């Protein structure tokens, strides 16, 4: 089965009217005149048609008409074609001067195009060679919607060949809320989920997505979807692994179109275990990102270990490692005071299988060596305090020193 639209339907009767660019358009266009990224930005504002129009059809309601995006490449031509059957633009929106005019540019030796809006409007031609003029006629045959010719630069002319469009288009457009067609081949779209409200997403369906973002066969011990606009628009999804970890990579999107697949530095250093995908409408900004989502992400887990102790308890046997890092590696004694309110220790307030919260150690810190309840329930360092008044904490662990030093203090305590 091969469905496309794409083919030549168009022509120009009369003479086109050359244009100039304004002052600043230019001096854009020429600083432009990192290499792929344009498609994912044809693909976005394609769908942006798209969504502008459906949302005008319901609104009457006559029945929906068929609403892809199409891809289509020439090799003897040299050429990459892009055609939406979206809401299209008028003649005022052509000449009227905003992503993706410049990547087109930034591959493009020059551009044709072919609008026509919904209102039954006529059909335009829209030219330019990247300087200054731009020309534009009405012109015959032109199908609804927007179709976008490019004529390649010599030197960007690999997206000129099938093999090397795919890719691009699986990584970035992959979630795209229409069909979209490379040269009639549907190309896969999975349900963006992150956008949706967190209740109305199936426990399947948060497993079905954990499988895709993570490439893992098991399923999420833990799940967070984190949808909130007050700080930034972010539609997020968290999932924790449920084994034992043994040897950040949470994607980053934006509107459905990847930005980055493995965000370094999205989330802080120790919270590298979370797959799993944050989203936002808002394309040295993530300083501001990165500390807030942490924020929910402490949240949950104190807020876990509130629900369900045991499982929080596996957890935090499995992953109390990077809990320490956390610890060790922050700088900021408050947010190192955040994470240690979900490490978790035993202590003589009762045998082997209590897991003690320093928080709750409020009730009078001291702490001994590791590994054994056997080697701390008899140190001449640890009797001597029991023979003394005060309750010890029994770390048990060996990376724990470094890290309850490192954390040098709890709440004004002297740890
Ligand atoms: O990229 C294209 C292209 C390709 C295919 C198309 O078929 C269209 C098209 O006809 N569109 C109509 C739209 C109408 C709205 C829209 O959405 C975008 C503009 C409104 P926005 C927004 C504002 C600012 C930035 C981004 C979006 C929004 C953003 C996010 C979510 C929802 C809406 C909004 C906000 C509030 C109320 C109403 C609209 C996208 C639209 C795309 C454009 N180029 C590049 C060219 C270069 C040279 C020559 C020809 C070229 C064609």
């Amino acid at each position: 089965p091969l469905h496309s639209i794409i083919s030549s339907t168009e022509s120009v009767q009369g003479s086109t009217s050359k244009h100039e660019f304004q002052a600043e358009t230019k001096k854009l266009l020429d600083i432009v005149a990192e290499k792929e990224v344009f498609i994912r930005e044809l693909i976005s504002n394609a769908s942006d048609a798209l969504e502008k129009l459906r949302h005008k059809l319901v609104s009457d309601g006559q029945a929906l008409p068929e609403m892809e995006i199409h891809l289509q490449t020439n090799a003897e031509k040299g050429t990459i074609t892009i055609q939406d059957t979206g809401i299209g633009m008028t003649q005022e929106e052509l000449v009227s001067n905003g992503v993706g005019f410049y990547s087109a540019f930034m591959v493009a030796d020059r551009v044709e195009v072919y609008s026509r809006s919904a209102a039954p409007s006529l059909g335009y031609q829209w030219l330019s060679d990247g300087s200054g003029v731009f020309e534009i006629a009405e012109a015959s045959g032109v199908r609804t919607g927007t179709k976008i010719i490019i004529h390649l630069k010599s030197d960007c002319k690999e997206f000129s060949s099938e093999a090397r469009v795919r890719d691009v288009v699986t990584k970035y457009s992959n979630f795209v809320s229409f069909p979209l067609y490379l040269n009639g081949r549907r190309m896969n779209t999975l349900q963006a989920i992150w956008m949706m409200d967190p209740k109305d997403v199936r426990e399947w369906q948060h497993e079905e997505f954990y499988r895709y973002v993570a490439q893992a066969h098991d399923k999420p011990r833990y799940t967070l979807h984190y949808k909130t606009d007050a700080p930034l628009n972010i539609r997020s999804i968290f999932y924790v692994p449920d084994m034992k970890p043994s040897m950040s990579s949470v994607a980053l999107y934006s509107r459905k179109v990847l930005i980055q697949t493995k965000a370094t530095d999205i989330l802080p250093k120790w919270l590298r275990f979370i797959r799993g995908v944050v989203d936002s409408e808002d394309i040295a900004l993530i300083r501001k990102l990165r500390d807030v989502l942490q924020q929910r992400l402490i949240k949950f887990f104190i807020d876990q270990s509130k629900k369900d102790a045991e499982k929080y308890a596996k957890f935090f046997e499995d992953y109390g490692l990077f809990m320490r890092e956390g610890i060790v590696t922050a700088t900021e004694q408050e947010v190192k005071e955040d994470i240690a309110k979900l490490l978790r220790y035993e202590s003589s307030a009762l045998p082997s299988g209590q897991l003690t919260s320093l928080s709750e150690y409020a009730s009078r810190i001291y702490y001994l060596c590791a590994p054994n309840r056997h080697l701390a329930e008899h140190s001449p360092y640890y009797e001597a305090m029991k023979k003394k008044d005060t309750e010890v904490l029994f770390c048990f662990e060996q990376f724990d020193e470094l890290t309850l030093l490192h954390l040098r203090e709890f709440d004004k305590k002297k740890l």
